[PDB]
């Protein structure tokens, strides 16, 4: 379809022949540069490639309010999330309407020119609550008070080039150039998939009865720019989806990446992403059960309610021009060999399979086996290695400030026995002295299957330094994982604990 | 580079609003309309790509007879092979200078619009010598002979659509298309592999080598118009091309298939595969021993020197603009487990190993094993599948003329012989009364692993319609391939002279 508000703004398109002259004017020596953070590198790559469309700059605080209130931006373009270039009172005050600033990637790679109109301090108490819903705890509203600037600059966009990326330079698709693949396959019916976890065995045959009934193509569109908070690492989501989009017939399918930075909105955000899909030519988009939702809050609440977005996406039906496919989950019937809609299933007696996510990351962890029905191996055999079970993961045991033990001794007594073991890991004790240049490679030899002895506790204001996962204290107190009897208990009574504690927790296997 | 010429001679973009009118024309009763044959639809597909830049249309007496003697184009713009409209005298009579024809493809399908500058009778006596080196066995000699018309019509080209193609619309990339892929990816360095055979272990090396030396990405540009006569048929080679690019470390290589059909014309060939490797948008390009030869005559001569073509490519090096990239063919060294050019080996006692073309294909025939060193798993299994060996071959036991026993009791003794057997053949006694449209299907049902008794022979005149691969014929004559011990020879010692000649040749396996 046509792009959203008609004309795809393709910026790098517009601004070609300026390039030269755009990157001497962000190179000069008098003008104001805004290093672009994470968020705003996938907010920015999408408004200069016309993944935005129709929005040409971040938005002005008219814009704004309109969305945060109404949905849409002033002119009543339907819009629900608000992208905003956030910054600090330090840089808003060396700025006003009219100025241009650069906008640089790793304060080295010039990206654009933006030509402020307003700058403003947005009560970031309405728009957790009219966009995000108000709950603390939600992803965005967690960003948007601890990571985001108090200060929004609105302002028109000329791109230099889009963010750098030296990964996948193939899959990384603008909409300019997906259009064109799909029109050089004279493909013009697409229903796109939002994705921003692995894919099962239930998600290619949901896409591929999805094809069949819209009569349309596949595009798998993943997320590879922000997702949720612990989800898997695009690079290992990207594997699995360059191998499951071989499990598709022949020609059906194609497989493009998005550098989208998600809100986790639910049903505000299923609304962007028809928008988005639309403006890289897809003339059909799946709309998930609890699309885009974070899940549920600490006291166990849904942030959304598990229709909410088929419903907001459905109420917009009418000019939104990209039609939305009905979401039918599917799941496995064993007596059948086969994978049937869910909503069509039971009540009739009937057997089925599934594997939930805590079940997945529980066999993940052990070793266990994870079933065909469920997913593809090839599929398995990449989330195994990039997420190794217990005999094959790396961790450290601190000696806590309560020892009066020889702290030089248990370290060693600890190191000499853990050699024993088979198994290939690699040990070190490690001494950090509290810097935080050697408390921050602390989950980097962690991440590596290493087992570090750490021979002292760090200072507490430290503590934000070193990741906790798979870090355990050896010490009296209470609070403790590995707890010891007194603060002088002999050394070969240590030793066993944290060694039986290690094998209980499957770091070792005997 | 720069497209041969100077300019892309794309002329699907450049008669882009012409369509319509074109369209219109081409299907106006009064219009002239020749029906391009299969080798016309592979080259009027290259010229109207721009792949031939910079041709336009078929070529005149006046640029012909300059290629034939020349190997270039009137103006004196190297073009070694020429690429001609060949047609009959009674479609040549009703053509003049200024006439325009219609080009169609399956008597349905419009391609182009040719506006005729010359009708000519060449002397193919002349092209065979200057051209193709003049052996009546060479595939082009056989084709200028036998197949070619005798009229060449010389005119410049009005595009209205590429020949239609149903199998793989994404990879066949027209030069403009490749290009794009290229330019976003920012290769500005891409060394093409010709083939037309499927890829093993060496290639997958020699190609990754070249990619190492010149600093290049790699393009892997197989011919799937017309090949050598008896290769494999190009889905299997597709399906070998794709397998095996998985194989390239990531972002190193791209698949894209040449619509060429081959003259299989060794020195002057790769020239012009050179030349249309640059029109694609390849920088460097590799010429291989023997770059398009087709072997050895009947009295087992070479058709070609081995290093005609690297020779003959090296004498225009000044003139081609892309780079020729030296051709290092790799073998296996057991010993040290990794391929080594095999101009570095040797000399000093070491053990190397290969498998040739008639060894790989015995291997095929039998149902051998062939090692992992010499060709990837999945490659082979592809082989295999297209290619199966005997116990799963069809085949057909034609009574013939000199049989005086019962045909239709020998025929049905035969049927249920055979189906004592296990294994899953089917098998047919299968009368043709010597009728065309039965006969057309022998070499269906076999080629399905079918085993079919037919009753008795066609005659013949007939031969010709039915292919002799595994047809094998029962009778007294020295020219049997069972052969009778007298005519009357009792049914029961028939069948079992039968049976046991199909086990000796595989087709049963006890
Ligand atoms: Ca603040
Ligand atoms: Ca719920
Ligand atoms: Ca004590
Ligand atoms: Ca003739
Ligand atoms: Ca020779
Ligand atoms: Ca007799
Ligand atoms: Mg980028
Ligand atoms: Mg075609
Ligand atoms: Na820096
Ligand atoms: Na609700
Ligand atoms: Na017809
Ligand atoms: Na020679």
């Amino acid at each position: 379809p046509a792009p959203h508000g008609g004309i795809l703004q393709d910026l790098i398109a517009r601004d070609a022949l300026k390039k030269n002259e755009l990157l001497s004017e962000a190179q000069s020596s008098d003008i104001l540069v805004w290093n672009l953070t994470p968020r705003q590198l996938c907010d920015i790559e999408l408004i200069l490639n016309g993944g935005f469309s129709p929005l040409t700059g971040f938005l002005n605080e008219n814009d704004y309010s309109s969305v945060v209130t109404d949905s849409r931006l002033a002119d009543g373009t339907l819009w629900t999330i608000p992208i905003t270039l956030d910054v600090d009172e330090a840089f808003a005050n060396q700025i006003k309407p009219d100025t241009r600033i650069a906008l640089f990637q790793d304060d080295e790679i010039p990206i654009a020119i933006l030509t402020v109109q307003d700058v403003y301090k947005p009560n970031k108490t309405i728009e957790a609550e009219r966009v995000f819903r108000g709950d603390p705890e939600h992803p965005a509203i967690s960003y948007l008070f601890n990571v985001a600037g108090d200060y929004y600059v609105g302002g028109s966009l000329e791109a230099i080039q889009l963010p750098q990326h030296y990964d996948y330079p193939g899959l990384r698709k603008t909409p300019a150039q997906l259009r064109l693949e799909f029109q050089s396959r004279q493909w013009d019916r697409v229903v796109a998939f939002q994705t921003r976890n692995p894919m099962h065995r239930a998600h290619r045959e949901l896409t591929v009865r999805a094809a069949r009934e819209a009569n349309a193509k596949v595009l798998i569109h993943p997320v590879v720019g922000l997702t949720k908070p612990g989800d898997i690492d695009h690079h290992t989501r990207v594997r699995v989806y360059q191998e499951i989009i071989k499990r598709y017939p022949n020609g059906i399918a194609f497989l493009s990446l998005l550098p989208l930075a998600m809100r986790m909105s639910g049903d505000r955000e299923a609304v962007w992403h028809a928008i988005i899909r639309k403006n890289y030519g897809a003339s059909h988009f799946i709309v998930g059960r609890d699309h885009a939702g974070p899940g549920k809050n600490s006291k166990g609440v849904d942030f959304y309610g598990p229709y909410d977005a088929q419903e907001l996406v459905e109420s917009y039906k009418h000019e939104l021009d990209i039609e939305v496919v009905p979401f039918r989950m599917v799941t496995y019937l064993p007596d059948e060999d086969r994978y049937a809609p869910i909503d069509q299933i039971d009540t009739t007696k009937t057997r089925t399979l599934n594997i939930s996510g805590t079940e997945l990351r529980r066999r993940l962890r052990v070793g266990g086996e994870i079933p065909e029905w469920f997913s593809y191996p090839e599929v398995v055999k990449i989330l195994r290695e990039s997420n190794p079970p217990r005999p094959k993961q790396g961790f450290s045991i601190v000696l806590g400030n309560s020892l009066t033990v020889s702290r030089e001794q248990l370290s060693i007594a600890l190191l000499s026995t853990f050699l024993q073991f088979g198994g290939g890991r690699y040990y070190k004790i490690f001494e950090h002295n509290n810097k935080t240049e050697l408390l921050s490679l602390i989950q980097d030899f962690i991440g590596s299957g290493s087992g570090l002895i750490i021979p002292d506790q760090w200072e507490d204001d430290k503590d934000s330094v070193v990741g906790k996962q798979n870090v355990y204290l050896l010490d009296t107190s209470s609070s403790a994982d590995i707890q010891l009897e007194s603060a002088d208990e002999p050394i070969s009574h240590i030793v066993q604990k944290v060694v039986l504690f290690l094998e209980d927790n499957g770091f070792f296997v005997f």
